[PDB]
């Protein structure tokens, strides 16, 4: 695989979101993927309403603000035959009835493709599809004021991860601990957070904070 990896320099990736204080991050990180893929597939970069996966993949098995998967996210896409663009139906952070409506759809997917649980499968899916949906384990101060660097997290679970977020990349700089590789991660909680709303997540760390857990991203 490259060494480095990064999509945005491909024109795969929009500007970062903020969902704001609705648990929607699983709808952010599904968009996100998918935003890509359809990218990949058109040469058209197109924002996509996440207000549509909260409000109407419940039959999927999403919970709305209260949590969801990005898999079922990718499944709602594909049963429902379209996902609106971002301008058409856009982000109110709290979950609504349904009002997708397909005049409106801008991207669709075929299902989706879950990643086998190890890092080096998930950098070989970065190196070759574009950006990855993934889930980690953010439920610590630490990952609130991050600013830069690498992060790492002594108590971070490679098991409970709670926030899906999007892998955009990956590389590395030179640090103390020499331990140098990491994720490039695309978060949503505004450009205020983080490194313009990015975070680099430790890589080859023993799949740190579960960035290798549930991975996957919708086929188009
Ligand atoms: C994600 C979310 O919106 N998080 C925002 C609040 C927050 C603040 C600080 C730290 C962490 N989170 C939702 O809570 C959500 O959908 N959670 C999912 C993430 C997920 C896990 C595994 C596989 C896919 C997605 C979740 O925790 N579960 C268990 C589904």
């Amino acid at each position: 695989a490259p060494r480095s990896v990064d999509w945005r320099e491909k024109g795969y990736v929009t500007p970062v979101k903020n969902q704001g204080q609705c648990g929607s991050c699983w709808a952010f990180s599904a968009t996100g993927a998918l935003e890509g893929q359809m990218f990949r597939k058109t040469g058209r970069l197109i924002s996509l309403s996440e207000q549509n996966l909260v409000d109407c993949s419940g039959p999927q098995g999403n919970e709305g603000c209260n949590g969801g998967l990005m898999d079922y996210a990718f499944q709602y896409v594909q049963d429902n035959g379209g996902l609106d663009s971002e301008e058409s139906y856009p982000y109110e952070a709290t979950e609504e009835s349904c009002k997708y409506n397909p005049k409106y759809s801008v991207a669709n997917d075929a299902g989706f493709v879950d990643i086998p649980k190890q890092e080096k499968a998930l950098m070989k899916a970065v190196a070759t599809v574009g950006p990855i949906s993934v889930a980690i384990d953010a439920g610590h101060e630490s990952f609130l004021f991050y600013k830069e660097g690498i992060y790492f997290e002594p108590d971070c679970s490679s098991e409970d991860m709670d926030h899906g977020v999007l892998v955009v990349g990956y590389g590395f700089e030179s640090t103390e601990s020499d331990n140098n590789k990491y994720w490039l991660v695309k978060n949503s909680w505004g450009e205020e957070w983080g490194m313009g709303g990015y975070v680099k997540m430790a890589k080859d760390r023993r799949n740190h904070c579960g960035i290798a857990s549930a991975a996957s991203y919708p086929t188009v």
